[PDB]
């Protein structure tokens, strides 16, 4: 409550020694109140590099590039995907850098951000999203998105369920104006995002303590979507501008991620954003002991059969043995305090 009261996005510069233990550092950033913004930036030490070069990925296949069709006005938009046939990085790069799709000329980010909100419904771009894979070299043990060693490993280790992009890494090849709509992670988990190379990625975040305020706003503007699904923002179609957020008093913050930087999203941290140009990011989900409760109380998409659903039993039996019986009977009336750090943050408090 007194740690990060403003709930502003925090930036961290770990040393090589701090950086070596991912789970310990995530507990440390939470002891500093980073989780209150719903998003944090971690700039790794200059000596750390996940790959020697990105010169050998020309023939890497993007199995399902998606053309992003956006419809809307007055800061409220719906984004529709059109799956295109498989393309290579080389082909995607030529398209992204061509006169038709390249980044417009601008001076400051505020000018580029205006250009994005003025032109998102025009000239639909192609997003090389959800590519199963990693760009990390095998020998890299620190912050390896392909093997983070978090309590989320219980899903594949005990339950045997593999949710692509949740417990496995995903690659994202971006181009100017490609977007990611307002959402929290599947099961309201955490996420890690590494920007491998290229142009920046800008983010907007709503603090988890104000997340319900954004949902009430979004439900009011899309009533049809609210009736059809009890968690329509998980469809990842809804784009809302910062000016619209300001108009309806939704607190938020913005940050620009650059090549070689990490972004951490926190349980029930709503986020949206866009790519400045040709780039590549790697992403996966992870958990701490704090997520377990968010996981049990997550409002999931009901309208779709293929949606990501984790059985919480195993997490409640291992980390909450006392509450298992009460939770199974439907008597666990636990009210999540969003300002509270993860139990592992104690050694820093
Ligand atoms: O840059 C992005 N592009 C696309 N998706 C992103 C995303 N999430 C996507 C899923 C699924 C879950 N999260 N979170 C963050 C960033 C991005
Ligand atoms: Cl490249
Ligand atoms: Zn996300
Ligand atoms: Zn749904």
């Amino acid at each position: 409550e007194t740690l990060n009261p403003s709930a502003r996005i925090m930036t961290f510069y770990p040393t090589m020694e701090e950086f070596r233990n991912f789970s310990r550092y995530i507990a440390y950033i939470e002891s500093q109140g980073a989780h209150r913004a719903g998003l944090a930036k971690v700039v790794p030490p200059k000596e750390w590099k996940p790959r020697a070069s990105y010169d050998d990925i020309d023939d890497l296949v993007i199995p399902a590039p998606i053309q992003q069709l956006v419809t809307g006005q007055s800061g409220l938009f719906t984004q529709y995907n059109i799956q295109k046939k498989a393309m290579t990085v080389r082909e995607f790069r030529k398209i992204a850098n061509s006169d038709k799709y390249c980044t417009p000329r601008y001076s400051e980010f505020e000018e580029l951000e205006r250009k994005y909100w003025k032109n998102l419904t025009f000239n639909p771009p192609i997003y090389g999203a959800d590519v199963n894979g990693t760009l990390y070299e095998k020998h890299v043990d620190e912050w390896n998105i392909g093997r983070l060693r978090t309590i989320l490993d219980l899903v594949e280790k005990e339950s045997g369920i593999t949710i692509e992009g949740v417990n496995t890494p995903y690659l994202y090849f971006g181009m100017w104006k490609t977007s990611f709509a307002w959402h929290t992670e599947d099961m309201d988990l955490y996420s890690i995002n590494y920007l491998h190379f290229g142009e920046p990625k800008s983010w907007y975040s709503v603090p988890p303590e104000h997340g319900k305020r954004l949902e009430r706003l979004a439900k009011g503007f899309f009533p049809g979507s609210a009736q059809s699904c009890e968690a329509f923002l998980r469809h990842k179609m809804t784009l809302i501008s910062p000016l619209m957020l300001k108009k309806y008093g939704i607190p938020f913050d913005k940050v620009t991620q650059e090549a070689g930087e990490f972004m951490i999203t926190f349980p029930y941290g709503y986020h949206a954003g866009f790519n400045h140009g040709f780039n590549c990011a790697e992403s996966t989900n992870f958990a701490t002991r704090r997520w377990i409760e968010y996981g049990k109380q997550a409002v999931l998409c009901s309208c779709r059969k293929d949606m990501v659903k984790i059985s919480m039993d195993v997490f409640v039996r291992k980390f909450q043995p006392e509450r298992y019986k009460l939770w199974k009977a439907g008597k666990d009336n636990t009210v999540i305090d969003h300002t509270l750090p993860t139990p592992e943050a104690a050694e820093f408090l």
